[PDB]
């Protein structure tokens, strides 16, 4: 149907603007330390701490299946990224600090993605 093709048009912006968001978010972690997975050979007990591990190039694979169905399913996703690394190490690490860093920085990119994401529907 023609309805359909609309949906997948919508679906493709909305895809389009997330991969500039995710793009943005990336930057605010110069170190990369949220690039890839928790290694489980380096990290072997990881999953008996975090339940569901998340990083920015897992992100990236589901949002380039177009797996992101609006903009609240991609934040919870970052979400985990940081929640992830403040649950699992201390406060006076190094990955704590960037996960604070990353979520502050993220903030101001957020809030103007959900205006974008309302205003062009």
């Amino acid at each position: 149907s023609m309805e359909q093709v609309a949906m997948e048009l919508r679906l493709t912006e909305l895809t389009r603007l997330l991969r500039s968001v995710l793009d943005q978010l990336q930057d605010k972690d110069p170190a990369r330390i949220f690039a890839q997975p928790v290694s489980l050979k380096e990290v072997p007990d990881y999953l008996d701490h975090i339940k569901h591990p998340m990083d920015f190039a897992t992100m990236r694979k589901r949002l380039e299946a177009q797996g992101y169905k609006n903009l609240h399913e991609f934040e919870e996703d970052f979400d985990l990224i940081i929640d992830n690394c403040m649950k699992y190490n201390a406060r006076d690490t190094v990955f704590y600090r960037a996960a604070v860093r990353l979520r502050d920085q993220g903030g101001v990119v957020l809030r103007q993605a959900r205006r974008e994401v309302d205003s062009i529907g």
